[PDB]
């Protein structure tokens, strides 16, 4: 009973139950899957193409330095005109930063933006403050 978010046409976000539920992954035609919790299991190895990042949902956790790692491979899907699936465990902090900051890097978005079409499309989202804070002083520098 998972609800994924959909972010773009091409970019989703959900939890551990929605990588689990090949029924909906193939309706929701992804070809790629993220995963960035940790120690969940890629389920489909043969029927989609993934990639993991480990990922502690801790406020120390520097959610900014998995950000290259995730966002070559969510335009990896994009480039492929396939659909991305973003998870992690409950889909609620580590994947919506991910997610948040993916946008604000591609299309330079601000915060508030970003947080609110991902918080639209997935309404349980509620990142860690260390998340929180991080994102909001993301790319200040290079914005001026």
């Amino acid at each position: 009973a998972s609800q994924v978010g959909v972010i773009k046409p091409w970019l989703l976000l959900g939890s551990q139950d929605a990588a689990h539920d090949l029924d909906t992954l193939k309706k929701n035609k992804v070809t790629h899957i993220l995963n960035v919790a940790y120690g969940v299991e890629n389920a489909f190895l043969s029927d989609f193409t993934y990639k993991s990042i480990s990922i502690l949902d801790l406020p120390e956790t520097n959610i900014l330095s998995y950000f290259p790692e995730c966002f070559e491979f969510i335009e990896e899907a994009k480039r492929k005109d396939g659909v991305v699936l973003v998870h992690s465990n409950a889909g609620v902090s580590r994947a919506a930063a991910i997610v948040i900051g993916f946008l604000m890097n591609s299309e330079q978005t601000s915060f508030t933006s970003a947080f609110s079409l991902v918080k639209n499309a997935r309404p349980s989202i509620c990142p860690n403050s260390g998340f929180m804070e991080q994102l909001r002083t993301y790319q200040e520098g290079k914005e001026s």
